[PDB]
C-alpha cells in the first residue's frame, strides 16, 4: 500500500519502528469493547452498516444526536459526500507514493471532515498536538489538493464519551495557519527521512536521550 | 426568558454552542444524588422546602452547622433578604435583556451571597476562573446595581464535601478588584458578540487551534 | 490553653477561620485507622503506653525497625530526654502567650525532634512548606530557646507507609537557615495579626481572591 | 563486594542512608508478581534458566516477541556474548573498589545492553534522569572501558507492560554525550562523598531543606 499518517508518525519517532510495526505480534483479544469513538465513527458516517458489526448502545445513539444540534455539525453530516474514499498521490519533493483517506469529504465546497472521539472537548484544544493531528490536517489537505484542485477545508468533529452537565458536548475543530504550516513541513520532513531510509537501507533505531530541563545539571 | 450567565458562558466558547445548548438532548437519568451541593444549597436557602426534594443526609446536617460556626457566614445565612428572586434588565450598551438570580440577596446592607460547594476550598481559589465565578460576580454586580441603585457586596460563600482534619470547612469569598473588572469586561465582550449573532444571523462553530507552548515547532 | 502552631495556622488562612475552629461540630465517626502515624508517633515515643490504646500492626513495629538502623534516627530514639512536655512563653513583642509541644526533647545537647510520617519521602522535600513545617520549626526553636537558655537543633523525622524496593524508608530533615528564617517571620507576623483581632474585637473573614498567571487577561 | 551503582545512589542521598540499606529489615512476603519486568528480564536474558523460576505469561511472550521485531533490536539479543558477568575496578581517583554487572555485554562490538521496562516509553525519555540511568551508563562504560580497554556502546532496552494500540512497543534508548557525561561527574563526585565518610568514619545524615520556588517568600 502507500505511506499513510500513522506511518510518517513511526518514522517521526525513529525510521525503526517503521518497519518494526509491519512484524510486532498483536495480542488478537479485543476485550473492552472501548473503541466505542471506532462505533460512533462508524454511526456518523456509515449510517446503515452501522446497525451491523450493551446498555452504552443509547450513549453512542444520544451522542450522534448531539452533533445534529449545533447546526455546522448537522450541516457535516448531510451534505451530500463521499465517505472512506481513498485518495493516492506522489510526494513532489521525493516522488514517494503518499496514501490518505478522510472520514467525509463534501465534494461541492471541498470540505474535509475528520471524526474524533475524546474524554475532555477542552484538553483536546491543546493534546490534538501530541496526536500529531495537524499533520494529518497537513498531510490530507495537501494530498487533496494535490488531486482535486484546491486545498480544502479540514473539520475536525469532536464529541466526548463522558457527558457533562446533563449532555454529551460536541465541538468541531480547524487547525490555525501557524499549526496548519507546522504539519506540513513536519511529514514533509518526515517523508524526505523516510526516502533516505528507502534508497540507503539503512533504518536507525537508536533513541539518544537528553538531560531534562529540571536537572539539577544547571540551575 | 433572557441572557444568564450561564448563556454568555457559551458564546464565550464558540457562539454556536449557545444554540446547540437549546436543542442538545440531555439523558434524564439522574444517578448519583452526587448533587449534594443541589442539596446544600437548599438546605442552606430553602430551609423548609429543604425537607421535602440516604446515609449522607447526615454530611448536608453537618455542613449547614460548620458555615453557621464562622460568624461572617452566620450572619449571611440568618439577616434579613429575599432568595431566588430574579433581576432582569437591559444591557445599557447592547439593549439585550439580561437575567440573574442571586442565591441570597440581604437588602439593608446590599449583599450578595452565593452558596457553592467543591472539594478543594485551596482549589478553588484558583479554579474559580476556569468557571467563570468573576463574570458571574460582575454580571450580578451590575444587574443588581443597575436596578437597585449600588453595586453591592459580592460574596462566594464556599463549602466542602470532603472532610478534612474532622471537619468540613467553609470559606467567605470575595472577588478582588483586578478579577472583578475582568469579569465586567468578558460578559459585556460576550453580550457584544451575543448581538452580532442576533442582527447577523450568523454564529461561528468552527474553535481555531494554535500551537501549544511545548510546541516543538520553538524553542 | 495558649496559641499553638495549629492556631497560628489558621490565623494564616484568615482570622476568622481561628474561631471557627473552635466551634465548628465534628463528625464524632474515625472510620479508617489511617492514623497509622498517630500510633507510630507513639510507637516511637511513649513505647510503653504504645502496646495500649490488624494485619498492619506489623508494618509499624516494620517502620520503627527501620528508624532505628540509620545511626542518628537510632541515636534520637533512645538518648535521654522528655516526650510530651509542652513549653509556654509570652512572645516579647505581642504579649501574647504561645504554647508548643515537642514530640521529644534531648536535653543533655539541645535536640528537638519531631516525629512525621508521609507516603513520599521525595514528595515531602518540597511539600513540608504548605504544611508550614518551618512555622513549626521556627515556633518550637523560638519558644524552646527563649524558656531553655538557646535555640536548639530541630529535626523532623519522617517515617513512609508505603514499602518501596522492600523496605519502608526513613529520613531525617532539617530546616534550611532560608526557610527557618522564613518560618520565624510568618509566626510572628501570624502572631501580629492575631494580637490585632484581640484588642479590636474584629476577625476578618472574607478571602479576597485574585486573578491567577495563566489568566488569559494578560500574555 | 563492591560499591554497585545502586550503592552511590544511596550517598547521594545521603552518606547515612547508605549504612541504612545494610541493616533496615525487609518485609519478606513478595505479593503481587509484579516484577513481571524481572521476569521479562530473564526471559531476554537467561533464556533458558527463564523456564524455571499465571495469564500473563503470555505477556511476557509476546513482549520478547515484540523486541525481536525491530532489527537494532533482535540484533541485541542474539549476537554473540555473555550475560550477568560482573566486573570489578579500582576507582584510579579514590582507589576505591567498583562493581557492576551489565545485563548482556557484547565483547566483538563492544556493547553494553541493559534490559529496563516500564509503563510509559514516552515518559522514560525524561524519567530516566531521576532513576539515575545516566550515572548507570557512566558508570558501566567507565568500569568496563577501565577493564577491556575502551568505552563501550551502552544501550538501554526498554518495554512497556502496557499494551497501547494493539501491541506492546519497545525502545532503544542511548545517552546523550550531555548527559552520559552528567553521569560520570555524578559517580566520581558521589564516590570522593564516599571515600570521605570511610576514612574520617562519619556519614550525614540531616538532609538540610530549602524553600521551594512557589515559596510566596519571594515573588
Amino acid at each position: 500500500p502507500g505511506i499513510s499518517k500513522s506511518q510518517l508518525d513511526d518514522i517521526a519517532d525513529t525510521p525503526a519502528l517503521y518497519l518494526w510495526r509491519k512484524n510486532a505480534p498483536v495480542d488478537t483479544t479485543k476485550t473492552k469493547t472501548l473503541d466505542l469513538g471506532t462505533a460512533f465513527h462508524c454511526r456518523v458516517l456509515e449510517l446503515e452498516e452501522f446497525s451491523n458489526r450493551a446498555e452504552e448502545g443509547r450513549k453512542i445513539e444520544l451522542m450522534y444526536q448531539s452533533v445534529m444540534a449545533l447546526p455546522l455539525g448537522q450541516w457535516l453530516v448531510e451534505s451530500a459526500g463521499h465517505a472512506e474514499s481513498s485518495i493516492y498521490w506522489e510526494d513532489p519533493e521525493t516522488g514517494i507514493l503518499c496514501r490518505c483517506r478522510p472520514d467525509k469529504i463534501i465534494p461541492e465546497f471541498h470540505w474535509i471532515m475528520d471524526v474524533k472521539t475524546t474524554a475532555d472537548i477542552q484538553r483536546f484544544k491543546t493534546a490534538y498536538y501530541d496526536y500529531r493531528y495537524h499533520v494529518q490536517d497537513a498531510f490530507y489537505s495537501d494530498g487533496y489538493e494535490a488531486q482535486f484542485g484546491v486545498q480544502p477545508t479540514f473539520v475536525f468533529l469532536v464529541a466526548s464519551t463522558t457527558i457533562e452537565c446533563g449532555r454529551y458536548p460536541v465541538e468541531i475543530f480547524m487547525m490555525g495557519e501557524e499549526a496548519k504550516l507546522a504539519g506540513q513541513q513536519e511529514y514533509h520532513r518526515n517523508l524526505r527521512t523516510l526516502s533516505d531510509c528507502l534508497n540507503t537501507d539503512e533504518w536507525p533505531a537508536i533513541k539518544t536521550l537528553s538531560l531534562p530541563r529540571w536537572a539539577k545539571e544547571y540551575a
